[PDB]
Parts: C-alpha cells; structure tokens; sequence
C-alpha cells in the first residue's frame, strides 16, 4: 500500500488483543518517548498482548527526516506513508493507520487511535472490552451526537460551507481517543474513497461509520473518555480510559504516581 516505514511485527503468529495507533508530529519525540516508557510500553495485560505504533507522515525538513529515520531503526514501531504531516492532513494519517490495520494486522481484536497529549489506562480499557462481549462492528469513545460545524473563520477547526455544506456533523467520537473492533478498519478503508472528504479526521471516520450502518456505543455505564481533561487523582485514573491535555512531563509524573501507589486500595 505504498508504506515507507512498517513496524517489525507479525500479527498472524501473535494476534494482538489491543493495538494503539498514536498521532504525533515529527518534532514531538519527547511525547513518543514518554508514551513508550508509560502506557505504550508493550506488555501482556491479563494475558492479552498490547502493541503500540506511531503514525507519521513526511516533512520538508531534512533534519527531522533523519531523526525519524534513526528513531524507526532504533524502535521499529513507526508507520509512515509519504504525506505532508500537518494538522490539516490528520485525515490522511488516520486513514494510514486504518489501512495498516487492514493490510498487516486484520487479526487485532481491538484498535485504539489516540493522540499524543493523552493519558491512556490500558489495564482498565482491556477489562471493560472483555466485559462488553462486543467483538464485531464495535466503535466507542467520547460520543459526539449533535455537533455543529465551526463557521468562525479563524478557528483552528473552522470548515467552510464548501468543505462541509451541511448544518450538522454525523455521529462521531472525539479523535483524542476512540476504540474499534479490528474488523471495522477494513470496512472503513473499503468505503473511505466513496465518502465525502473532510479535514477533521474524527468527523471523517464518523461519515464512514454512518455509511456502513455501524452505530456508536458507550463503552461503560460511567464516562471513561475525557477530551476536556480531568483533575488528577490516582483513584480517578484507575477508573478511566483516556484523559486529554497531558503534556509529556505530566504523563511521566502521573505514571510514577500510579506506580508509587500500586497496592493502596481506593474508596
Ligand atoms: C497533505 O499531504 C499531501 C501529500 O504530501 C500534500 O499534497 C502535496 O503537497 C505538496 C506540497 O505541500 C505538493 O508539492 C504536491 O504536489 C502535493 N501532492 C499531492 C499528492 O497532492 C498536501 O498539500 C497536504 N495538505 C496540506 C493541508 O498541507
Ligand atoms: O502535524 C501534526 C500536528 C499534530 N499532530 C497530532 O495530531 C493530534 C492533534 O493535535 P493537537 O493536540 O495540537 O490538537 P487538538 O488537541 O487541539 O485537537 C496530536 O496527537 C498531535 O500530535 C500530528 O500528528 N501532526
Ligand atoms: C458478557 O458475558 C458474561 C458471561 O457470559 C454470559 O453467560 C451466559 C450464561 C449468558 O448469560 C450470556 O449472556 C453470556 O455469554 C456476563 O457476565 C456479562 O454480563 C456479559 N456482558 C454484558 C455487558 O452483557
Ligand atoms: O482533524 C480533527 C481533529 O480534531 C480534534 C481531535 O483532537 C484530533 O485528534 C482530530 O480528530
Ligand atoms: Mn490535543
């Protein structure tokens, strides 16, 4: 599928239970390292394999290119295709990850597309997935069901009426972090080229899901995805899946906190 970089993995020999696909720009090496030492550390969670890969495009900068090439050689966890890695190309990045799942890891039980400014509790997510008994046509996260396109011309998320001509967006989940059974990736890739393009990646996935008649489901009876951020407590982060607004230094302090407090019980 025209991939410049592929992770050294074989999902047929060892079918992963959860695959994390993380978006980060080239210069965000600090974010990728913090994730690699924290929630992205590959391991067995309740006997289920967790794999973590980073989605990258390409950049004009030769320096950055070299750096990333070196990182791929040292880590072997980068998925890359030739597309200008900018905020308005995140739909290409997301479709790149979905294509990678479809071509090289269709065996994954579940896939999580996440951003790099985030805390992910994989242990609580794995537990909640094994309790849902939903292994096909499954898609969850922070559900956004009546969103209106931003028409403020200078907003980061402005879309003109030519880019998106309708009053409302389809049902979708925040791109901060969404999870789907591995089969959905193949369906989204197959229908992607026939769905009207939009530069907001989570909206675009929503348009595809709408085309495929796959409905959005809440993961749990309590909220577990927090795109707005949360006040930190070891007890709260033990009972959530994802939290946004987390810079790298903060991610390491939180992981040290949960590591320092393992063994303590919580109200
Ligand atoms: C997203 O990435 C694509 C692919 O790199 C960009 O399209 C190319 O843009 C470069 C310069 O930006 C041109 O030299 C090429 O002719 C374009 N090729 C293709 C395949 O279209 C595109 O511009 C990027 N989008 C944004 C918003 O920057
Ligand atoms: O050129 C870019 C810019 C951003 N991102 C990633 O896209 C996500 C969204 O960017 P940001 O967090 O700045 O936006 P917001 O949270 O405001 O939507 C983050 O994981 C970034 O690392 C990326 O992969 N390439
Ligand atoms: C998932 O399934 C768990 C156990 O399996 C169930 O046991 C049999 C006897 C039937 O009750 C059948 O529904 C299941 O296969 C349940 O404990 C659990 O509640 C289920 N999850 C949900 C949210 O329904
Ligand atoms: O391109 C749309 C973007 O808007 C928001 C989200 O946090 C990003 O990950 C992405 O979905
Ligand atoms: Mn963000």
């Amino acid at each position: 599928g025209n991939f410049l970089k592929l992770p050294d993995t074989d999902c047929r020999q060892t079918p992963p239970f959860l695959v994390l696909l993380v978006t980060s720009s080239h210069k965000q090496l600090a974010e990728r390292m913090a994730i690699r030492q924290t929630w992205g550390k590959e391991r067995m969670v309740k006997g289920k394999q967790l794999k973590t890969f980073f989605l990258l495009g390409t950049t004009s900068s030769a320096a950055e290119t070299k750096e990333v090439d070196q990182e791929s050689q040292r880590h072997g966890d980068i998925i890359q295709k030739d597309f200008l890695d900018v905020y308005y190309n995140l739909t290409l990045k997301t479709m790149m990850g979905i294509e990678w799942v479809h071509r090289f890891c269709p065996q994954a039980a579940f896939v999580m597309k996440t951003d790099s400014d985030m805390f992910i509790n994989v242990d609580y997510l794995t537990e909640l997935l094994l309790k849902k008994n939903r292994t096909t046509r499954f898609f969850t996260g922070f559900l956004k069901l009546n969103e209106f396109p931003i028409r403020q011309p200078f907003s980061k998320w402005f879309v003109s009426k030519s880019e998106y001509p309708w009053d409302r967006y389809p049902p979708f989940c925040s791109g901060t972090g969404y999870v789907f059974s591995g089969d959905v990736a193949s369906q989204v890739y197959n229908v992607s080229k026939s769905v009207p393009y939009i530069k907001l990646e989570d909206v675009f996935v929503g348009l595809c899901l709408e085309r495929l008649n796959i409905r959005l489901e809440e993961l749990h009876s309590q909220p577990t995805f927090f795109p707005g951020g949360l006040r930190f407590s070891v007890c709260l982060f033990r009972r959530i899946v994802a939290c946004h607004f987390i810079k790298p230094r903060t991610l390491l302090d939180y992981w040290q906190a949960l590591e320092n407090s393992r063994g303590e019980d919580c109200p």
